[PDB]
């Protein structure tokens, strides 16, 4: 399969330049401005349009049962929707239960991903519990199955979260092998005093979600986990930020040279909690995720100024659709609502409209939030995260000036709410380009089930681990 | 014992005005310009002098095993030490061990107390463990022997250190019986693995204090107690703060409205960490405490901002000495060396010199941070901490044109070595006053052990608690 | 006239107590529990009441003519309704024009206000241009006319103004004759062409008081002329204080250690912007002052946190009120409508419902931003801002239950709106007594005009300069 | 000339990978990891080394004369003394009198530079007062003299300080025509009297310095000047940025999402003011420039680290030296000591050292804050500040592996003093390519006068432009 796309602007991360770009064999072969091709490829006209390296979206959930629900999208479904929406990566979840194997939870997610991916992914292990055991299995997963990066919580007391004394252990252990340390920072003990004392109090909706865990919870947690951080001289990486507190603190480290990265969600970046307190209980449920979307009216801007300015530098769906049936086991107790929101399809319009067309960052950082700086993390740039020779030919052909009413009604993705209902986005994948072949254009899909394939994340990723294995030699 | 204190200016933590003041029978009777009193008064000449308050310590560990070494001073050496420096109301700390009984520990420091001390005083109780048993007998204090402040440790794990969900019962525990809960705050996990870090790197000596726990241990720590705090809705204090790190996390909260109140010790605003690097050892060991003094030199100026600011409200000494003999126990481990410093005699003054003299604060902020505030907050305000009509006579003669040099030559406190050695002191207590008798003046201390009394302390304390009512009614 | 106020609880902002209080002669001679007095005295029901201090509303703006209206109120009015929302003490502002003498100007409102003032008062005079015959009027007034307050401005370009090489000479003056200096902060230069600006893009309405100044020209401002203060070493004062930005400067200031103090108004510390979009338009122009209410719904509960934790140390109404038809000078064009609102009545019992009933601060924090802290700045303290013996009798017998409703049709002050309209009040004055009578009670006002007296204010408040005076030996 | 650069790794700032390159008539032609080439090529050993964009020096004053003395350095000696260092361009300053042409200022520098530049140069025209002769002036650089960028000082009242309402002009109209603006942000007139009132205090000697103009006042201008420019929006950047307050002042700002880049030098960013204090005054002299190294201990290792995090974008030399003759100009008086320091053969070295050595910020992060922030800011990215095909062929091969000790004694640029001396630096230039030729190799500089060209510089350079035009929009 051979791709001409044809009379477009090149957008990186660093800069946009008009360029023809030449795909053979799964790779970009060429970029320039006049082409010396063999005949015969299939042509793309790019007039007008950004070529833009495909969206990778560090946070899903596809298949994952959490929370006694088992998520709408399977692998299949949801890179489909992550295709149709302009990203070419996927990065999933492991979460074994505490007191089980990391191993056999990566070997089950393998299993149910490896036939049914249609674009490439990698997967981040959960470290849910803490023993010896677990940390040979960490030195595992590094050394053989291509992991680099594992999700950790400071919340979820009884279920997943971590104490001091075990994250102390786990930073130290993730930093000698190299591995990336992505935390869920909100104070496990508070949640759970706080979701029982709301109850007592009556409130039993879905506002209970805002009001159970304030943003005090966040800030706390997250200022503590980059202490322990710092003094194991692990990477941190904080996930699904969602305050002006928690960012403010994240911003005080990184001043002080603490070794510090974030991600936000697309939802986090862009609506406020004032969706709990909607009339109709369903609408509120398919809000709830956690940390909460806050009330706080300038939180969204907040974020998105964030991202902009790089205090956070990725943005993730963190996909994890519910039905409204599944949803609704809370809606007599708001701590029963299963946290979890749609975005995979979502995320590459909804951040090209509030954060480009708002004037918040210009398209170049557009491409370093949804892809590159990801690419960096994962170990992966510039094979993804950017269009030049000899890069993986995952490419999203990109309409600045199209824009679609975002419906739920229209979309791939899993869920029965989509958080951006009518919107109106000024931004389009026309079309989808994955592993060198067209995935998407003219509005239709077509990708055999299982074409997709795991990518392993070599350790010690340089944009983190180059300063740090400096620092170390004093 | 009627005493007429003749010629000075009074200065209490609002204004300063001339007047004389005239007591009888423990209590002052009159402030004013031209007092008509019966004959035969003993006469204090107070002209050029500040009639003050008595200070009020709030951190003294007078009698106290810590460390496996016990404080050189008694309750009578240590209260006949803060009486000659100025201060007339102690309060001690009783300590009980982890699974063992607060009202034994209490009853045993009141058999040690009662009999020695040379003037007022009162006991804060350390939790130390938490059961329903605990629970009780905090109950039991409050209730019936007159306490009203607890001290909680975040630091030294498997001897004092209450975790996270133990610190959330143990505040709702204390707001429910309207006890003021004083928490040390230093990340005690990491405090734990930085000591065995740095001995591991072969830092054995007194700098290991610093090295093993840097000021974000005390931030971290110091955040996370205010949000449980917050969430439990209980006025929080936090003591022996150290750094910048901290402070700013305290006057953030205090920006956003939290009920949070904060001590920190003579040392920590005056001295820097530099003296843990001094070549002879037994000096560095003589400034080992917990949190440490920070090397940043901006670190007591920026405190001593605080304390004016009203971002820290009241200073202790901290007091518990240790000779150079007890502190050489950790010789070849800084771990082993115990914690704590001379500085009940010192407090007044130092604070004088570097706060007043040093244009940081003025005569009353003075006042405020060394005795009033501390009334207010243990609920004896306006009986102690001013000087009116009724109030305790607790009275220092206070001249702000003294020739003092410190020395521990010339100190009645105990310890080897003095922290201000060689410090010039323009403000000293002439004459102490304490229960309405003079106890110290021409340089002669002079009362008899056992002449304070225990002042019974009462819950729900008006300068913290009356706001607080009204406050959970929006919450 | 002999007045035994009893049963109530005495609360000043140190604490409170139940007291009986006597005054005679226009002083307060006894507060105590079983008070001995001749007979025959107006016996005032106090049980269940709190007895305050009255309320020094530090700016206010009778009979002043601005943006070509003339203030409804005159001091008569004003005063009044002062009294009997429970303030006992006016500071007015004189303004002089440019290029005109200051000391004409105070003489004139002296003139105004002499034979008609219900209450006790002072003047703070304007500096609005620099030149020689300025500085030797600014000493003039100090020396013998009793002002030791000046109030400048940092915006009103070519109406009030200075720059920034006048505002230090004019700071130099003021600390040299032991002044305080007054500043409104919002960056004039901004402010003149944000308004044309706003105006080009054809927004006319109220709401152009907000989208022309935004919040970061109050901010800038306000940390300019900090630091200027803090180079000519004269402390500086803020007023008006409207925003989250300029008070994170203010206190990021204080945590410095430099001298500054800060007021907000009563509708900045409970109000939104929100009010500038009303439909009516005349609701909306009733709103309008400088620096606007800001929008951010967070801002008036911050400022309110501020005023509690003491970044903020003061309260004051601004009154300024003007009619809908002035007011409507601007109906097309938002730079005309003249800046005031109506604020003298309201500012206690508003302040007490939104900080004291909504669990922000305890009712001695509501005595020192409403009364005590005004008394120390203007050197008048404990002459006012206390319940003592020997201090002026300006008390209130404030009501915690009361069941008032505020609405403009039943208030005395001027203006056709009141910023509170519907607010349900807890806390009102029953009795206001001013000078030793009852000015109001029963909810009748009585007193003469002329009865209140010019209270000249002493150079060099302790409360300010006697800290400056050792701070200054070391820079 | 063409020229193989063979075994080393290209170090770009966005990442490092092991290439050879290729140059041909001053452009680089290829890189990759074997390269097809005719024979014949100059071969230059980079194995161990690292091939760097050659570093961009954003402010010199070569020829300058300044407080009435005259910078020893003239554009021949500044731009080999650049290259000597690893400095491939150089800006340098226009600065005309109050009340003067700025056209005539640039026309006598471009006059003195031409003939006699060994490198790539363009220039910053000062705006030292204001009127509608100067607006229409700004309007003929930018159109038809190759300038983008201004520079303006809110310091040297009576000399070239801009009052408040002219600074909103010069924004207002440098935003209008797509120019960067340049500001030096400290209180003029609190700078006036605070020398005045330090010398009637008889502070005379060099610290005076300090003493005169704190840090406060520094903090005040920056956050007055960041104000003006989002009021106008303009763009607007921070030079000699040298304390912790100012700092702060930058990052607060940028959190908020105004249009805010910043500059500090190699001094402020390795140095402290206890120099002010050397008991040889002409030691002290030489360290004396404004805003002045601050006696805060902490300062130059908190600058460091905002540089390795993006709150400031771009380090530079601002090389202005003078002899040890012309310093005593201020033996009695320390106000007339004139403002500047030598550094433009140091800064490369130093910030390898202090930065990448110390572990504050990787080798890549080096690059941009040397090379590729500057090229991005002036609008020749990736001509310059990169290595890739196509490029300009200014390139460094620079060894990390060498130390060299700073010595006056062995130095090429001028001065009697090097602020350095005695400093072990780790990494050297080993060899210098300009505009595809070999400058500097063995020890030995060789390259005519003149060789060297003046750049053009377009306006609107996109990485601050394409954000602000969007914003505009509404």
């Amino acid at each position: 399969v051979r791709i001409l796309i044809k009379g477009g602007k090149v957008v990186n991360d660093d800069c946009t330049h008009e360029a023809d770009v030449y795909i053979e064999n799964g790779i970009i072969q060429q970029v320039g401005r006049e082409l010396m091709i063999p005949g015969g490829a299939k042509v793309i006209d790019a007039t007008g349009k950004l070529v833009i390296p495909g969206g990778i979206d560090t946070s899903t959930h596809f298949h994952q049962t959490f929370m006694n629900a088992t998520c709408v999208d399977d692998f299949y479904h949801g890179t489909k929707a992550a295709l149709v929406g302009g990203t070419t990566m996927i990065i999933g979840h492991v979460l074994p239960d505490k007191e089980t194997s990391l191993v056999d939870a990566y070997e089950k997610c393998r299993g149910l991903a490896d036939p049914k991916v249609c674009c490439d992914y990698a997967l981040h292990v959960g470290i849910t519990w803490w023993a010896p055991k677990v940390k040979a299995e960490m030195e595992t997963l590094v050394r053989e199955k291509g992991v680099n990066s594992f999700q950790m919580f400071m919340t979820y007391k009884d279920l997943y979260m971590l104490r001091d004394s075990e994250l102390y252990q786990v930073l130290h252990a993730c930093k000698d092998i190299g591995a990336i340390a992505r935390v869920h920072a909100e104070n496990g003990e508070l949640v759970a005093e706080g979701a029982k004392e709301a109850l007592d109090l009556g409130i039993t909706g879905p506002e209970g979600i805002e009001i159970s865990r304030p943003e005090e919870l966040e800030a706390e947690a997250t200022h503590r986990v980059i202490t322990i951080a710092n003094r194991t001289h692990c990477p941190i990486y904080l996930v699904n930020v969602s305050s002006i507190s928690a960012g403010d603190v994240i911003a005080a480290a990184k001043m002080q040279g603490k070794v510090v990265l974030a991600e936000t969600t697309t939802a986090h970046a862009t609506l406020t909690g004032l969706h709990y307190y909607h009339q109709d209980w369903s609408h509120a449920a398919a809000y709830v995720t956690v940390p909460p979307l806050r009330l706080d009216t300038n939180t969204s801007t907040y974020l998105m100024s964030l991202l902009a300015n790089d205090t956070l530098n990725i943005v993730a769906s963190d996909h994890r659709p519910f039905t409204t049936k599944q949803k609704a086991m809370g809606k007599e107790d708001f701590t029963k609502i299963p946290h979890g929101v749609s975005g995979v399809q979502d995320r590459m319009s909804v951040i090209w409209e509030r954060g480009v067309v708002g004037g918040k960052m210009d398209e170049n950082r557009f491409v370093a939030v949804t892809s590159s700086n990801a690419a960096k993390l994962l170990n992966l740039y510039p094979r993804k995260g950017r269009i030049i020779p000899g890069a993986d030919a995952d490419v999203v052909v990109w309409d600045p000036e199209a824009t679609k009413t975002i419906s739920a009604s229209t979309q791939v993705q899993g869920g029965d709410f989509n958080l951006y209902e009518n919107m109106r986005c000024h931004g389009v994948p026309l079309v989808t380009i994955s592993r060198g072949r067209v995935v998407y254009e003219n509005g239709v899909f077509m990708c055999a089930e299982g074409t997709g394939k795991f990518c392993p994340l070599r350790s010690f990723p340089d944009t983190v681990y180059k300063k740090l294995v400096q620092r170390e030699k004093t």
